[PDB]
């Protein structure tokens, strides 16, 4: 009975931080130096450099494992994934969780959200 879990979003059922943690993906001291770049309020993420043959089911299993995903966008008409992550630091993850990470022979982007 798993059905649909991930991938979703609400009220009481956020913040999931807690104290001992340093992974091999993302770091923290890789994290607080992103964080300073936009306001403590952006949210959405950025990663340019996208194939158009860039399937968001392939997309999940990345992003997710970050943070969390909210409602998660990807733009093929555009080259670029936009994640409105629930914690700005969350998504600011993502910017220092790939940074050009092979996904399928090519050398992907990162950056913040907000164009305004």
């Amino acid at each position: 009975g798993s059905g649909y879990t991930n991938y979703n979003n609400g009220s009481n059922y956020t913040q999931k931080k807690q104290t001992i943690g340093l992974p091999p993906q993302v770091n923290p001291q890789a994290v607080d130096h992103i964080i300073r770049s936009a306001p403590p309020r952006v949210t959405t993420a950025y990663i340019g450099n996208i194939p158009h043959f860039a399937t968001e089911a392939d997309l999940i299993p990345l992003f997710q494992n970050f943070g969390f995903i909210l409602d998660f966008k990807h733009y093929p008409e555009k080259g670029c994934c936009f994640i409105k992550y629930d914690t700005h630091e969350q998504a600011a993850v993502c910017i220092v969780a790939l940074a050009n990470f092979p996904f399928q022979g090519r050398n992907l982007r990162t950056g913040w959200g907000k164009e305004r």
